[PDB]
């Protein structure tokens, strides 16, 4: 359940990125994704 335009829990930090569970958001990913 994503609530976009910028969400993977909240907005970016480490490797700032769209759609991958990654480095910025490891979670439900739009583009201002959270963190690993």
């Amino acid at each position: 359940e994503k609530k976009c335009p910028g969400r993977c829990t909240l907005k970016c930090g480490k490797h700032e990125r769209p759609t991958l569970p990654y480095n910025c958001g490891k979670y439900i990913c739009c583009v201002p994704v959270k963190v690993k």
